[PDB]
């Protein structure tokens, strides 16, 4: 039994899905529905860039959501069975929720565009930072972050695997926290091309505004279980899912535990339904008997079907 996992911001690249689109017309059909909802040509953006445009997060998010949904749609169209469960990393949670039938596709597309805008404006450029902490246990990182905060905000924001954790917050505190992490034994503290300090308390006022938009959108019951980032819970009540998306934005993404949870439910393989191979690469680092592979190239897609 397999699950579908859906990647988040960082997995996009200019040219993504080009080959899948050439094998499967539904890809561009899907991107055209999205483009109609956004008022610009999403496909052309993903194929032509430039990268700097594709990496603006109010454009990244709809781009990635649409990419993942298109891949899902290819799977379904070609007779693929439903996954036992789904989970999506950050933005990817929206993708899962679309594919599980909870949010209308066009609704989600507009939604994550607004999400992106709320996030971007949350904090002035140059006030926030993210760092990748490499080779330190979760708990030592939390302590390091607590000690370093000193009335500013910094905390773990992605638990991606054992020994791979992202922190974020105010620039200065993220610096303090990196250093404390090194002092505690971390192999690396690598600064990321971030700005937007997502998934810490700085996103609150963005989350409040997201809540207002989410309430405008019909949420349906999921047709397959979706394990959420915030609680590692499969909610089925629309308003509970809604609430989980709000809380998701200013709380850490529990990817490690979500992947452990899926394995604990009997899942044996994760298909990454999205561009890139980020989540695929995490998988074995979380549970070394779990396998994973990506479904963004036609051959892989065929081999899996």
């Amino acid at each position: 039994q397999f699950a579908f996992v859906f990647p988040g911001q960082g997995s996009q690249t200019v040219g993504m899905l080009a080959d899948m689109a050439a094998s499967y017309p539904i890809v561009e059909e899907t991107f055209a529905e999205a483009s109609a909802a956004l008022g610009y040509d999403l496909w052309a953006l993903t194929q032509q860039g430039p990268a700097e445009e594709l990496n603006k997060t109010w454009q990244t998010q709809p781009a990635l959501l649409t990419a993942s949904v298109a891949l899902y749609r290819v799977w379904q169209q070609q007779g693929g069975k439903a996954p036992a469960m789904m989970a999506g990393h950050s933005l990817g949670e929206y993708s899962a929720l679309v594919c599980a039938g909870v949010i209308d596709f066009a609704d989600a597309v507009r939604l994550v565009e607004m999400r992106g805008k709320f996030m971007q404006e949350a904090v002035p450029e140059g006030t926030g930072a993210m760092a990748a902490i490499i080779g330190l246990d979760d708990a030592s990182i939390a302590k390091a972050c607590e000690e370093a905060a000193e009335g500013q905000v910094v905390s773990p924001v992605n638990f991606n695997s054992p020994g791979q954790v992202v922190i974020a917050g105010h620039k200065e505190a993220v610096e303090r926290a990196g250093a404390a992490c090194k002092a505690a034994g971390a192999k690396r503290a690598l600064p990321l091309p971030v700005s937007v300090p997502s998934h810490c308390a700085l996103m609150k006022p963005a989350a409040d505004k997201l809540a207002v938009e989410l309430a405008k959108i019909t949420f349906n019951a999921p047709t397959v279980p979706v394990v959420n980032n915030v609680d590692v819970k499969c909610e089925t009540n629309g308003d509970a899912i809604r609430d989980a998306l709000v809380r998701q934005l200013y709380n850490p993404v529990q990817w490690t535990k979500s992947v452990e949870y899926m394995a604990a439910q009997g899942v044996e393989h994760l298909y990454e339904v999205g561009p890139g191979k980020v989540l695929t690469g995490l998988t074995k680092r979380i549970v070394d008997t779990l396998t994973a592979s990506a479904l963004n190239e036609p051959s892989a897609m065929a081999a899996a079907l």
